[PDB]
């Protein structure tokens, strides 16, 4: 109506602010189920699921009803020292129940994934102080890992584009190579050998720093924004092994994988591993209300709550920690996740979608490989297949392919040289077929 | 009603996690207007306004309706590179218009005040890189300043309790003394002389660090969680001037003071000052939906959007940046702020409340002074009025006084040695009188 | 010497044409130095606060030659040593038994000695089971060398501007400088109270459990000869103890008598936990530095658990035999000739004899000192104490004219610094007063 | 007599050793040195197989150097070199060094008293170079695993061996470590020099891309890594280091504290690989240990930028009281005369090759000797528990020290660092002395291997 031509007074995250690029906009006006409609009336399948978070689809009546009911009762009250409200009790019980297998004991709520990560990092340090080991302060993380954009989360991030414009951040953060078969420093194409390489490097890094100086390691069970990097099956079991050997806390960044996208209620659980700390957001409310959560296992909960002196004071949290309306939405969302077995649907429909996309590798030289697990999938676009040289996004080919997919009726997300598929976990087989058709059309014209 | 006895599976921010303290809970079930009700049916005036944020009162029909309407249209969609939706256009236009006097040009939305600060700090760094001065990296802030609990915000915080349990954070953050008449290093009780002292210290710190290494200074127009410290009237003008003398960006943390609590739509505007960056949250949605906002003036917008190479890429933001439902709530909330002149009501009723509390200084030895501006007020409790020695919060006397106020029907917040009053800005004179009576009863019993 | 200069002068502009000029010193004897043209001047700066016994002492030269004949150098790393390092370590721990000094870690200069103090301070807390103790406190205008650690805790900006971000967790306090301080307080006891309260507030802000050490000069040298109130160091010691913080006394300048006592800290009646020594320890004849640790620190590390008892810090030239032999001879002279006492007596005479300059010349704001470290603080306005700007060059012009009058003095910022050998006689003190009177008469 | 030094209480600490009792009670007390032999307080003589600490490169007790020292003490033992003041010897030595390193276009020297100083000076002045150049964002440092660069906080921050870090907490931020091109132990298990180089260079490129070249000030490396275990890089590694640095404008700092002045067979290790760095760090052999001296040299590129720096950026506010020490400079001039007159770089190359060849049979004869590597007269015996797993001996079990102890009784003092026995004798070593080192080591492994 007026959004096509007006000057833009906000900035898009993860994009150029330069004109004329900044003048261009795709304005989404409504969402229903797994389809979204722009201001011109053009409808498209939500192949990006909002931002890997609208996992139950748009406009679920039961979630809207839960929100409205809580607004009528208590939209907001704080949860600071000694004060709380029913919904934060309800959700904390629910989450610790859902993750009893991992022995999760306490939750610290927030409003997003960057919050949940920042919380894990800060509280990991407090765990060690409360335990009498204040020298345990350094953090380990993986190349291509993405953990939000707070200064702590950014410090442990493994992609340079998020660093270049912000100077020196947290010291004592150390990066390990990721077990990425398609691109790794050893050109190692054997998953088991690659795991062995990464674990040896990890041990050598720990030996170099001294285990007694390392607080925690943080990693995504499947690395999302870094390019949907699916680790070898034995990597996470060995991550847990190394952490146990040296007492280091294992932080699973489950912001994307939490609540079913990779085929299991937790990505780490999918690999047969129990972390010490869980970071959750995105799918926890399916995007309806901002919410994040950091969960701590009994080991951590007991140490902090029994800390001497000031070490048991938890001087960290947010005005909106435990927001009643966000909690009410999460409770309704999680009911749907479990009721409709969306982790199982993601595993099944995701496996089909991955298989049906493999012909693209054959047919188009620019498609280096297609990888995924559940309903997170990446098309890794390269200029030639020997060195795996990524296309440069500034040349615009990934965006043009995406544009053509949108014209074919499916919205997908280009991140760097990769096309990311992360649709709602309610995706059906027919809708998966529509995604394949739109993508084949896009590469046919712009590949 | 298992909320009374069940094990608590969440942690309270800003409180002891040790048993038996953590077993105690005040469970708030409902809220309407300026009153809240616990699970036992006990009503109390919300003297803390949630957490300085329920500024229009609880349970406003028009805000609830705006939320429901947006949920029916589009609960959520992203705003990353090239994608947006109607509501974020609407609110960005609204905010830049409200703050046209301050030449605000661009908004980067988030979900809270800690986000808004963290965004300010990171984008301040990027401004200087885009401007060709990547040596500009250090941050200045004030003792007793509070700027959230992300690692960046924590690094510039001016109260030790938020640092003790989390190790070394951001380097290059330097604290200045706050122009606090009641407690300052000069024992200076003249506002004009105190300002001069602080400005001299600031100049000396800049000279020591080198202006060319300093990115920005961040400050609250009235310091909230630090104890409602109202600066001399001429401090913020001089603060603005020294920053400009050296090109340093002035970040106004308006998370509490933004939208009227101190008597003006902006605290900085109330002092006659235009910052380069504004941080907003809390009152922006009156707590109904999590939302934060960081606003940048034309100076900053022009530099970044014209930056060379990668410096115009804004690789910072959050999944819920620009959340449609949060934006819809904000639009409805701001209509009420402006329609009902809540900044004006805060100025008038707050001044009344402040004068009505002064007799407490007379009557009770523990009350060192009572200060405030608008509807943020602090009772500064001391063991000795000559040295102004603060009571120890861990000894519990502030909490015991607060407990008695609750029994009298008014919930107030002890932060350290101070009792904080921060009720909704719709507070009436009658309700202010009720607050005075409850506090008189509390000190009579526990003072 | 009209050739291109292939070395850089520390603490100066490297730009041409400034860099083309040089005062080339060829000879030194007693308290005088002579350039290549025979231009002769009293060494009013004592080299760099270090030629404390004068130039060309036969007994020191002989001690050096004797050690060169026996063993010029051998290492002292794990399990290996040599006679001289035994001798000097015994000598120093004996001289500083009052302070309960137990172990020495030698080096080659003051920056080394500071850097060693900082690193070993960190190790003390790790060995003690408090590895969260990492932050360092220091004073504005403090100078602690130019290694990255020493620079990080320095309190003068000119040493930071060109080197970017260094060590994190270093926090500066205001210095108890009577002539210029944030309280405009010229009363020793009141200024002390102001500074101590500030110190307490910063510790509360950081948390004692995160702070490794505080480092300070008993008299701040390069910062402008700032003599603290008499009760400052006692209360400094007490606040540090209140919180367990290690007190590092940077005695690189004050060590071995310049301020009137064998240690500046001892002169204030204080025992630090760590001593940093250099400059005067060898009177400049051979590079040497020393860091001494009290029984508290030595015992904790030697009983440390795990790896905390491994001292993986030190220098190839730690314990250098020839440097140690030189120090033993130098220290013999310090004690034999009671040079701390001479610095006290003659320094007081010089200080009193300079006071008329304050009255006589508007540019001389004040003259302060203790022993034989003295500063003339030059100002454009005595009401505000506005310092002259050195970039306008008046301090250098005054210094130049002092040189023509036969005395070399050092302009640092707006201050003229006097730090001559501790063998200074009453006549030579008078010569310094005279040369300065001549300089201000023309260039003041 | 030296009797009073036996059993006497030690009031000093040994660097790089346990301070715990009873270990600290043991001491080998050296009483005198002559040529390449040292004598302990019991009268036992041994070849100085460690050359002091890779620094007594011309031998002990050189009359001409002692005379040069005594002569300068009589003339001017010390005077400062700060702003506008200097003395003849610092002119002499600066000219000498810039002349010796004209091939590398070295233009300015900033003197100090040791290798840690020289590294620290390089790091700080690298920072100043970029600020003077208008690029104050260039602040990060790159270095190699197993690299050793002294023990100041800067040098320690870029060090690549954990034992020097464990006890000192967090130091300089923005320091990043790369794997070293170490044939015997590397993440690729690659024993092919060209292939290992390619692996390391690609890792370096990836690290630069991740950080952003515009944030990186300098890379520092040893032409042969000394204390890390005498790791001789592939021949094409340093040429490719220079390439990558040039690709991104990064300053190349050659830590020549050990290799400077001939130990690896060339007056500079970097020159030995055919490379010109931007900054040279020198110490140890520059005075052969007679007087502490270090030097950091800067090429014309750096010198011009700083001397033309705008605002305050041309002020060099870094240096040491003993920078340019007249007596140290006089000693250096006499030492360097000997280095060139006796062609000690050539002797190190020739005798070093002989010694290295003669030691290879030990690999076959003794299971604990994993390999013997070296270049010139820096050589390491890399001790392992068995050649199948290549597991390094753990020094805390004490076998490397026991082997060293046996070598000492056989008449040669050698250095155990971790699992490695280091040989670094004076560069005046003769063929007979090389043979003595082989025999003493043969005896040591026969008894304790
Ligand atoms: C998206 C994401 C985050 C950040 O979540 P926000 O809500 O955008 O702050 C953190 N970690 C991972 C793995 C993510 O995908
Ligand atoms: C409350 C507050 C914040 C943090 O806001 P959150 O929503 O709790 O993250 C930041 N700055 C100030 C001045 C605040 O009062
Ligand atoms: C001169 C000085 C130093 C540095 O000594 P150098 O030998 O120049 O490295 C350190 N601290 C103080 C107080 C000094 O005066
Ligand atoms: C020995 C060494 C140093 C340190 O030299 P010192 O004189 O001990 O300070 C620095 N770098 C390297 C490569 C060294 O071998």
């Amino acid at each position: 109506e007026k959004y096509k031509n007006a000057e833009k007074k906000f900035w898009h995250p993860m994009g150029s602010s330069a004109a004329p690029h900044r003048d261009k906009t795709l304005v989404i006006a409504r969402g229903d189920g797994n389809y979204i409609t722009d201001i011109d009336g053009q409808r498209m399948l939500d192949g990006v699921g909002g931002l890997w978070n609208v996992n139950i689809g748009h406009n679920r009546a039961s979630v809207k009803a839960a929100i409205a009911a809580q607004l009528d009762e208590l939209a907001y009250y704080q949860t600071f020292d000694g004060i709380a409200h029913p919904r934060v009790f309800d959700l904390a019980e629910r989450l610790t129940g859902m993750f009893a297998q991992e022995r999760m004991a306490r939750v610290l709520f927030s409003s997003g994934g960057s919050d949940a990560v920042e919380t894990a990092l800060k509280m990991a340090r407090q765990y060690w102080i409360a335990s009498g080991e204040p020298g345990r302060t350094r953090f380990l993380s993986l190349r291509n890992g993405y953990h939000g954009v707070h200064m702590g989360g950014t410090s442990v991030g493994g992609n340079g584009v998020y660093h270049y414009n912000h100077g020196q951040l947290l010291a004592g953060c150390h990066l390990l190579d990721t077990p990425w078969l398609y691109r790794n420093p050893w050109d190692c194409r054997d998953p088991q050998a690659l795991t062995a390489h990464c674990i040896r490097q990890l041990e050598e890094q720990i030996a170099l720093l001294g285990a007694q100086t390392i607080a925690a390691l943080i990693a995504e069970p499947v690395q999302g924004a870094g390019g949907v990097i699916v680790p070898p099956a034995d990597y996470w079991p060995r991550l847990r092994e190394v952490c146990d050997r040296h007492g280091i806390l294992l932080i699973a960044d489950e912001v994307v994988t939490g609540f079913g996208r990779s085929g299991c209620m937790l990505g780490s659980r999918g690999w047969g591993v129990a972390p010490d700390i869980l970071c959750l957001a995105k799918g926890i409310t399916a995007g309806y209300i901002p919410l994040g959560a950091t969960l701590f296992n009994q080991r951590i909960a007991d140490a902090i709550e029994n800390g001497q002196g000031f070490s048991h004071m938890i001087m960290h949290g947010y005005t909106y920690s435990g927001h009643p309306t966000a909690c009410a939405a999460a409770l309704a969302v999680l009911d749907i996740v479990e009721a409709e077995d969306l982790p199982g649907n993601a595993a099944k429909v995701g496996a089909q979608l991955l298989e049906q996309l493999q012909p693209l590798v054959e047919r188009y030289a620019v498609v280096g490989e297609v990888r995924g697990k559940g309903l997170m999938i990446a098309l890794d676009l390269v200029s030639d297949k020997r060195t795996r040289q990524p296309l440069d996004p500034a040349a615009g080919q990934p965006s043009r392919i995406a544009d053509e997919a949108r014209r074919a009726g499916v919205l997908v997300r280009p991140i760097g040289n990769k096309i990311i598929l992360s649709p709602p976990l309610t995706l059906t087989r027919d809708e998966a077929g529509l995604m394949v058709s739109a993508l084949e059309a896009a590469f046919a014209r712009c590949g």
